[PDB]
């Protein structure tokens, strides 16, 4: 259980960054989720937790704004108590398609201000209660794109796989007061359409061709994703850290 | 033999990026490098060039500054020839040693964009004509900080790393038109001191824990990283793209 834990998922307002948030709930956490441009969405997501019978705040941060993170991180210590479980959810530049000469720096510029300094803002706001408490759980979101590049994805591949090294550092300054910090390596996932997943702004016949690039030959469900992020959330993973956990259904095989 | 290229080293001013312009001009290369802070440094580097019997260039980029970054590539292409190999070399924060809670945004800002946005510029000037002229070479800086982590080097680790996902899509980019695109992988290296290596900026009893967990036991010579970097530059190591090798002495393995 995640009893007595309270999680931040930036990114809570919708998509997968929502199942997330339900997945912590339901397994016993009271958790927070940021909204930005969908503050709206993300108090939806709050009454669901509710409804769940957990303890819920919506905040409005955009990740990129240190003082915007460190309000909501204060906000959240002051109604729950602090963050003990950080997933940084949170990503600009997820469907990008501009190879590196034609993409545009101010693109460029704001993914690297949400998918990156995002992640560092909030983590920087946590770890001091995470380190006094000595228990932190910090999840991180990478892609296969990080790891395998992308076409017409410099940003993407760049942010997704810097979020791996930031991890592998954070896991070495938390290590001795029980926090762990890992990377979750995603393939791409479904759900019901795009509420659930920014795969659905991918042209059906390139989702399909990306699914026969699978092993499984289908795109995750959300909960296979957010099981594996409770899992990790868990004081039983207090062993698992620095890891890029690969959940991609065997995207990332040489498969036929 | 590099003979009829032009190279253009980022942050050739000094230290390994130095001996990256110097090895290549030695392989036939004619080689632009970047000052920014130590323009007479580069222009220095350029007589040594010259020493060699090629054609150099220094150029004042701050190569976050993308207007510094086109002007400094149109600059070459008038004198040098469009650049056929990019090293992007220059690096900010590169020893940081400060917890992440205790980092200050504008540090972390900056390192950022230097080590990331720099590349992006850089590869974002050059790539056109390197398509163009149906031929490339594009080496990236990482750092087994990037892969393994570093207590106290959150931009440091974060930015090395991120340089490996930016080779990986740049490689897919440009296979078509015989441009490779690899990132160096590097452990610690040494030289004559602070001239040849930042290495040289930690204190002397970290750098021998260090060294220690080097298989070899010692840093590497900067010319045994600029030799790898030559040959990812040659014609020879055109089915080699979008890799991460590790120059570092065995500092990655289990020592
Ligand atoms: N779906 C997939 O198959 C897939 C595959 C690989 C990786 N991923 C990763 O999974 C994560 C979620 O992707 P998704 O499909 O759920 O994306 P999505 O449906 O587009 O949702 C994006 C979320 O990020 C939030 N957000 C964006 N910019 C923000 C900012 N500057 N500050 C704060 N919040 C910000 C949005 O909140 P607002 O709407 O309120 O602005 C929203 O909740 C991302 O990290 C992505 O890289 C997804
Ligand atoms: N030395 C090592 O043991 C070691 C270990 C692992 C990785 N590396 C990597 O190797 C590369 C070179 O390291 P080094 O030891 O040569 O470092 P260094 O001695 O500190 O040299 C740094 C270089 O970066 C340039 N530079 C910094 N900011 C710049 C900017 N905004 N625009 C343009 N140029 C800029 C400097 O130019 P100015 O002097 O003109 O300001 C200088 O030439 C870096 O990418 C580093 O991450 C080195």
């Amino acid at each position: 259980s995640l009893q007595k834990r309270v999680a931040l998922v930036t990114g809570g307002s919708g998509g997968l960054g929502r199942v997330h948030a339900l997945t912590l709930a339901q397994n016993g956490a009271d958790v927070a989720v940021t909204g930005n441009r969908n503050i709206d969405k993300a108090e939806s997501v709050a009454n669901e937790i509710r409804a769940l019978g957990r303890k819920a705040l919506a905040i409005k941060v955009d990740v990129s704004n240190e003082d915007e993170v460190n309000e909501g991180v204060e906000k959240i210590k002051k109604e729950l108590g602090s963050v003990d479980i950080l997933v940084n959810n949170a990503a600009s530049g997820i469907v990008r398609a501009t190879l590196i000469e034609k993409t545009a720096k101010e693109d460029w510029d704001q993914d690297l201000r949400v998918n990156l300094t995002g992640a560092f803002n909030c983590i920087k706001a946590v770890i001091p209660d995470m380190k006094k408490n000595n228990w932190g759980r910090i999840i991180n979101i990478s892609s296969v794109t990080g790891t395998m590049g992308g076409s017409g994805q410099c940003s993407y591949a760049t942010t997704k796989a810097g979020l791996i090294g930031l991890t592998k550092t954070v896991a070495l300054e938390g290590a001795r007061y029980n926090i762990t910090c890992n990377a979750l390596v995603l393939g791409v996932f479904g759900g019901r359409g795009r509420e659930d997943s920014s795969f659905y702004d991918v042209a059906e016949p390139f989702r399909e061709r990306i699914i026969k690039r699978t092993a499984m030959r289908r795109p995750g469900d959300p909960k296979e994703l957010s099981n594996v992020l409770a899992f990790l959330a868990s004081d039983e993973a207090s062993y698992v850290t620095g890891d890029a956990i690969v959940v991609g259904g065997g995207i990332d095989l040489f498969t036929f």
